[PDB]
């Protein structure tokens, strides 16, 4: 699924993002466009072997199960196709884990590469929230 902007917006606000882990809401929407473009279904494998998927762009390495990620791990317990579904439930609470794991957003090298320090509240203006 590719989700407009104030769709998305709406979604991770109704899956609690909107200031998870103080955060606010057009943080996540940026990182989701320069991740993704908003797409659930985007892949990207990375120069490591491991693969990163979805909305968020989450990687194998720690976080999914592909099978094909040697000595990674699985932390979110999640098959990395779950990380695709149209229904971002997901992608919003292996984000939360993830974003909990100590570096914040930095987590997101686009994140911090095209969003920190940014007018983030762009990406949730006009949005019916
Ligand atoms: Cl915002
Ligand atoms: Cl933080
Ligand atoms: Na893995």
């Amino acid at each position: 699924k590719v989700f407009g902007r104030c769709e998305l917006a709406a979604a991770m606000k109704r899956h609690g993002l909107d200031n998870y882990r103080g955060y606010s809401l057009g943080n996540w929407v940026c990182a989701a466009k320069f991740e993704s473009n908003f797409n659930t279904q985007a892949t990207n494998r990375n120069t490591d072997g491991s693969t990163d998927y979805g909305i968020l762009q989450i990687n194998s390495r720690w976080w999914c199960n592909d099978g094909r990620t040697p000595g990674s791990r699985n932390l979110c317990n999640i098959p990395c196709s779950a990380l695709l579904s149209s229904d971002i439930t997901a992608s919003v609470n292996c984000a939360k884990k993830i974003v909990s794991d100590g570096n914040g957003m930095n987590a997101w090298v686009a994140w911090r590469n095209r969003c920190k320090g940014t007018d983030v509240q762009a990406w949730i203006r006009g949005c019916r929230l």
